[PDB]
């Protein structure tokens, strides 16, 4: 069904389940290096 969920798995084997959603969302993330707070599917961050 395309869900596309960006599912991470942490250092001890953690799944988040993020979920892209729908279209406008474009997803840009393939670095296999993530770190807290990078974004994945473009646009401008939300600070708060």
């Amino acid at each position: 069904d395309d869900a596309i969920d960006i599912q991470v798995i942490e250092a001890d084997g953690t799944q988040a389940d993020y979920p892209v959603g729908p279209g406008q969302p474009l997803i840009i993330s393939d670095g296999e290096t993530v770190d807290a707070g990078q974004a994945l599917t473009d646009g401008p961050a939300n600070p708060h």
